[PDB]
Order: C-alpha cells, then structure tokens, then sequence
C-alpha cells in the first residue's frame, strides 16, 4: 500500500523515486525501485572518507597537500580559500562531507592511486564491502554530466543503504575512525530541506546530499527514534522527461520522508 503513496509522489513531482530502508529485527524492509540504477552525484564522498581512514593510520589526517588554482574546477566553497595554504588530508575530509566540496573530494581519489585518478581503487574500495553493483569512473564534475540510460558513476537505493549501514552502525572501520565520519555527517550543512525537513525533530539525522543535472536530487541518512532505535534511510529522484537542465525538485525527497515516518511509528 506504501507502494501507491510513492507512486502518488511520483506522478504530482514529475520525477523517479527510488527508496531502500535495510530490515531490522522488528521491522520489515521498505522497498521502491530499490534495485534500480540512479546516479550517485556527491553522495560517494561518504565511502571515500572511509576508504582514506582504513587504507591510513590516524596520523595521516595532519599529513598536508599543497594545489595549483587549475585543480578547483567544480562546487567548491572550502578549496578556493585555502590555495595558498594547503588542506591537510583531514581538512579535506571535513570540506568533502560537510560542504560537498568538489575539488577537496578529488584530491581524496589522487590520494587512493592507480587509474583514472583513484577511481579503479575506490570501486575496489564499495568490493570490500560486498557492493558489487556501484562503481564510480569519472571525476568531479563529469559524474554530474552523465546521460540517463548510462551504467556509469550509477549506484542503487538497496546498494548504497547497505554500504552506509556497515559504515556506521556495522563494524566496517574502527570505533576511533568510526567516530570522525559520523560526526563529519551530523553537522554536513546541505542536508535541510531533504531527509531532516520530513521526520520529526526529535529524531536524530546524519545524512550526505548529492544534486546533479537531469533533475538529480539524493539523499543518504541514518536516523534515530525518540527511543535511540537506528535505521537506514537512501532517497533518490530524477526527472528525464524535463531535459538536461530540469529543475530538481527537493519537496519529493522530504515528502517520501515523511511516508517512512509514519511506517517506522
Ligand atoms: C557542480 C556539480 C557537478 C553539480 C552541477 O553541476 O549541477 N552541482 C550540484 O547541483 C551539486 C554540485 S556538484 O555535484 O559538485
């Protein structure tokens, strides 16, 4: 029946909606267009913090990298400031979760290495978790530009909820790494209008947005009853039909939100 309210939204946003909450012992799993194929957009910038953090010992973070003005290309509010300075590998993290920073999520690839600037290596990265299915190729920000039909920089709702659950709930880094990541998330700053704005604020919510073109708008969270019970929450949209310069519209991902409120009370 949740099905018709998703649906519901669908057809009054003009848009696709894709839904995945994992299962817990006491609730069943929410499912719609779960296993279909949406562009990630900004939303991979969570796994690639951890992927530094594991393949990295804690006094990486104050190791420092210098960029010419020629390496800024996308987004980039934090990057642009500090050309001078240099961000240190865990400034740069703060920049690429709390502020979608697109340069300092770039240099975060340089920092993993191989081909493709560390693209082959972060894909490997989503492998180690069991995501077979993900994978990112291209940089900030031809990501955004891909053409819908395309399996490239694509993940799935039921792909990237399960990565998030391992990353945060699970036991996929170490309590001291563990604890950046998540409080990197739960003071990010784009997050308003999307998840947050359609559960109750008493719930707790973390959460990593990402927007691109042909109307792209996501949202990946983990939320908190009143009682501290967890779940996890993956929202994901797009509009096709209106061109490669669609508005994205972000009441869609707050309104479905709000569906899953009701069903987790
Ligand atoms: C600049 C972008 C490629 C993309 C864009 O070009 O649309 N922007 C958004 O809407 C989020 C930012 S981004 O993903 O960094």
């Amino acid at each position: 029946d949740l099905a018709d309210r998703f649906a519901e939204l669908e057809r009054r946003y003009d848009a696709r909606l894709g839904v995945y909450v994992p299962a817990t012992g006491t609730t069943a799993a929410i499912e719609y267009r779960a296993d279909e194929r949406f562009a990630f957009c900004s939303t991979f910038k969570a796994p690639l913090v951890a992927a530094v953090l594991h393949q990295n010992p804690l006094t990486h973070l104050d190791k420092l990298i210098t960029y010419t003005s020629d390496d800024i290309r996308s987004i980039s509010p934090v990057a642009q400031q500090h050309v001078q300075t240099g961000m240190t590998i865990g400034q740069l993290c703060d920049a690429a979760i709390r502020y979608s920073d697109g340069t300092a999520a770039n240099l975060l690839l340089a920092d993993l290495g191989g081909p493709g600037g560390g693209t082959a290596a972060f894909t490997g990265y989503l492998r180690s978790l069991g995501d077979t299915v993900s994978r990112l190729d291209a940089e900030e920000p031809e990501l955004n530009r891909d053409p819908p039909g395309d399996e490239r920089d694509t993940t799935t709702p039921h792909a990237i909820a399960l990565v998030l659950q391992q990353l945060v709930l699970g036991n996929a880094l170490p309590p001291d790494k563990r604890a950046l990541l998540t409080d990197w998330m739960a003071r990010n700053t784009t997050g308003a209008k999307r998840i947050r704005a359609g559960f109750p604020a008493d719930w707790k919510v973390i959460d990593k947005t990402g927007t691109g073109d042909y109307g792209r708008a996501n949202d990946i969270a983990v939320v908190w009853s009143p009682t501290g019970v967890p779940y996890v929450v993956a929202v994901m949209s797009d509009r096709a039909g209106g061109g490669y310069d669609a508005e994205p519209r972000e009441a869609l991902l707050a309104e479905a939100a709000t569906c899953v409120a009701g069903v987790l009370a």
